[PDB]
Formats: C-alpha cells, sequence, structure tokens
C-alpha cells in the first residue's frame, strides 16, 4: 500500500518520520499487509488550502491492492487522524483522506508485475 | 473536492493563493460544492515537462465525491484553464486537467466516512 | 501519459531531465503516442519511505488514457525500473510502479475535453 500525506505542516525530518512510521504500523495492523510492501510519505506543501484558508491542513491518500472496505477505511480514519493530530497539531476538522482501490496487475515492483 | 495543481511556473506565494481561490471559486459554482469542502495546492515542480520540455505547463487533478460527468468536466476545463493562462501566463495548449471520482466510503473528514451507513 | 515520479534520491537537474528524456522515449515507444502527449515529473521527496526505511526508493506513477493492460505494463515496468537503477543508483527492488487508466471524457487539454 501507498501513503501520500500531503500538509502545509513543517516539523523536522526525525519527526516526519516518526510520524510516519506510526501510520505504517497503523496501515500494517488494519489492512495486513507485510511492512515490505508499505510506503509513506510527507510532502510539505507550503501553498496547500483547505476550506478557503492556508491554515494548517493534511490530506492523506492511501492507495491499496484491496482491504479498502467500509470497516478498514472507517478504522484507518479513526487512527490516521489521530497520529495525524498527535504529531502535527492538525484540528481533525482539517484532515481529509481518500481510500484508493487498485488492481494487481498494475502494479510492478523490482521491473515485474504481481499480476 | 481536491484541486492539485502541478506546474513549472514560478509565482509568488501570494500569487499562487490568489490563483488557488479563484480556481475554488469555479468548482465551487460548477459542482455545487461548498468551499468549507475543497482543497487546493499550487505545488511547485521546477522540472516538470511535457511535451519532451521544461516550458511552462501546468497539470491539475481534480477529485469529487460527484459532479464528474461531461458537462461539469468541460465547463470546470474552459474556467480553470482561463485562470491558469491569466494568473501563471500558461499557454493553454500546455494545460493538461484530470477529473477523478470517488465515492463518499472511500473519503474521510474529521476522523470519519462521509455518506450514511 | 503522465508519468510522476517520486523518488528520495537527489539529483541535479540536468541529470533529471535526462532520466524523465529517457523515460519518456520509452513511454512514446511502448504506447505508440508521440512525445507531444507526454508529461513527465521528478518530485525529490527527502522524508519518502519503502518497506518501513528511508533508504533509495523510487515510486512511479503512469496514468494513461487507454494503453494500460498486461503487455504495455510489463514492459513500462522493465524499462522504467532500468532507467531508475541506471540514472539513479537505485536498486531494482525499490522501484515501485503504480499504473492508471484514464478515461477520455475525464481528461482535458487546452480547455477542452479529450479528444
Amino acid at each position: 500500500p501507498c501513503c501520500e500525506l500531503i500538509t502545509n505542516i513543517s516539523i523536522p525530518d526525525d519527526k516526519a518520520q516518526n510520524a510516519l512510521s506510526e501510520i505504517e504500523d497503523a496501515i500494517s495492523n488494519v489492512l495486513g499487509k507485510p511492512v515490505a510492501y508499505i510506503m509513506s510519505n510527507y510532502d510539505y506543501q507550503k501553498n496547500l488550502r483547505f476550506s478557503g484558508s492556508n491554515e494548517g491542513y493534511c490530506f492523506v491518500r492511501l492507495t491499496s491492492i484491496g482491504g479498502i472496505n467500509r470497516s478498514n477505511n472507517s478504522s484507518l480514519a479513526d487512527k490516521i487522524t489521530k497520529i495525524l493530530s498527535n504529531h502535527l497539531g492538525v484540528k481533525p476538522r482539517r484532515v481529509y483522506i481518500e481510500f484508493r482501490d487498485c488492481s494487481a496487475q498494475n502494479f510492478a515492483f523490482s521491473g515485474s508485475l504481481f499480476g
């Protein structure tokens, strides 16, 4: 799975990595997908806006081959939002999360398709 | 909705904010979605290329829970492209826009999924 | 087509664009699409993580209106991974590629829908 965090909140690299690691743990726990396949990123975007302002805000896009369903999505939305509020100080009402279900045939690793 | 602008065109932060605000207004007008629900971003990507060169270019990805259809897409393609050319100086022929639909069950706000039930 | 490269490997702009040019060539060949239609990007993301570490890694998202299929995906997965290993020094096993199909109705160019 892939976890893209896009935020106008700035924290040092170790603390950014710490937050990603906790999100990775939640993804591992809820989806049951192996660490080997988990990607995460903290993309600092100074011009990011939500609700017509540049106030602190986070958007997460989570892409997964399966595991995208009401139960998992609700669990991860709760967990990920809490992690972000804790480590980045973002208001829960300034956190959006998108869940994307993708097909195995549309992914490649080390130059070959999963199939 | 989420509106991700990716461009190799450098403009001052205040001007980037102004352009994003105008795009937000167009999105609200066409899709009927309140600004309160709109995310937008100006992602300066200096090495972004189109048609084999690093010449001025904009790519926009617009994601919305519904409202993705021929009439709305056409209207927003026209409105957004005009805003970009005006504010950024990009040539319309170097503006790409992608439209993405999302189900409410696959989108969360304040730690909870959108939709009922 | 659009090819978004996201990587925690930093290289100078001239070298970044060279890698992109080679990727563009490969895309043009495999998908039978002229360079005129190809967008590419090199997005340096220093905090990007894969498999639980911040070690050198490349993620590629390739979006096309059609041309997303086993043969094309397989061929491009092979070609793009080789390019990235050659040009960026990344290990093939830390190259992850996502292929996306987009409808022509959901893409616009020059202010008008495709096309």
